[PDB]
């Protein structure tokens, strides 16, 4: 590729490889709408498969902008509101704290305090529904934003809910098809397990293990190609053929609620670029919100992100619509959210 892309990458990622000691790391460029492609280590250091083009890394929590992106969809479908209580799609949620609470609040991480993570020995439909019937609000709706995989997680699974459709079901075929994102998956066919890396945790290779809500919150797996796509398709919406799908990118960029000089979109984040580089280890920052009212369409001068892990992956997703650039990183090994980020900035920045 141009020499100038190919030097920032190089000199940004392989010294990052080296001080975190990631073993394989994909990552892709797009630049002026053209991506770029690059790959270090391995997939799977045992068999000695290599990281490629065609490798699968977990995305984590970055499958939030996918949840965010379906669900501006079913929006746009006219299937779900967000200005509706989150009972409406639930009508045996029927504890008193859930009145005030919509699903813009689930979208959002808003509603109140809802835990980060939905507890390991909830196995079942109605141990889904006791533990939220049960749950305590530690604040009013639309008043702080506590970063909650059962937050976006719940409002994942009722958008989707109308439509008569599992989830796995509306995102294929209502984003990922649509997209021709044909190797990315919630769940990795059996036929594709051979691209399946291993993520790196303390010396083991481990994978993500089943839970509640996973599908919706931490679940999806993808290629640096499929990423580049989506990075492609959050950067020119109007370029999408499938009219719902289209709104639904933009309704997930919109500007909900405001926290420091940080946005809160559906599944993804923004900023205003340019950014500051300080602006771009705290398990729980809870952080009261501005409401935006209302919301800001969404905005080309932003550096819209979003990073993500599991157990043995660290993945990172950022891209200036402005510019017509941004880029993705994947790595099997859980690193530094920090380092994510500076290496995005230098090589994002060196190219405008
Ligand atoms: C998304 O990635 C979320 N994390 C998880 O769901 C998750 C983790 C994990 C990894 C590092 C630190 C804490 C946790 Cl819980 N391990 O397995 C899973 C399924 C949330 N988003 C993260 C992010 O923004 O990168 C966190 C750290 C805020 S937790």
């Amino acid at each position: 590729a141009p020499q100038q892309i190919n030097d920032i990458v190089h000199r940004t990622i392989t010294p990052l490889i080296e001080q975190q000691k990631i073993p394989g790391m994909a990552v892709a460029v797009i630049y002026q709408g053209k991506p770029y492609y690059f790959t270090w280590g391995y997939a799977d250091i045992a068999k000695k498969q290599p990281v490629t083009q065609q490798t699968l890394f977990e995305l984590g929590s970055v499958s939030k902008t996918f949840t965010g992106v379906l669900g501006g969809d079913a929006i746009a479908r006219g299937e779900i509101k967000l200005s509706d209580p989150t009972t409406k799609y639930w009508p045996e949620l029927t504890a008193k704290q859930w009145n005030g609470i919509t699903l813009l609040h689930l979208a959002t991480y808003t509603a109140g305090g809802l835990p980060l993570l939905v507890p390991d020995e909830v196995k079942s439909s109605s141990d889904l529904l006791r533990f939220y019937q049960n749950w305590q609000p530690a604040w009013a709706p639309g008043t702080q934003r506590l970063e909650a995989n059962s937050s976006i997680g719940l409002f994942g699974a009722l958008a989707v809910k109308p439509s008569g459709l599992s989830f796995e079901q509306a995102m294929q075929t209502r984003v990922f098809q649509p997209l021709k994102l044909n190797h990315t998956w919630i769940n990795v066919p059996p036929a594709e397990e051979k691209n399946y890396a291993w993520g790196y945790r303390e010396g083991k290779a481990v994978h993500v293990s089943p839970g509640a809500l996973d599908a919706e919150a931490y679940g999806v797996k993808s290629t640096i190609e499929d990423m580049a796509r989506w990075v492609q398709s959050n950067l020119k919406p109007l370029d999408i053929n499938e009219k719902t799908l289209q709104q639904g990118i933009q309704l997930a960029q919109s500007r909900y609620w405001q926290t420091g000089d940080m946005y809160q979109g559906l599944g993804w984040e923004m900023l205003d670029w340019p950014v500051n580089p300080d602006s771009i280890k705290i398990a729980l920052a809870a952080r009261p919100v501005k409401a935006i009212t209302p919301p800001t369409p969404a905005v080309r001068a932003s550096w819209v992100h979003k990073t993500g892990a599991t157990g043995g992956f660290g993945s990172y997703v950022a891209f200036i619509p402005e510019k017509e650039l941004g880029i993705v990183m994947l790595a099997n090994k859980n690193y530094p959210n920090p380092a994510r980020v500076d290496a995005a900035w230098q090589i994002l920045n060196a190219l405008q």
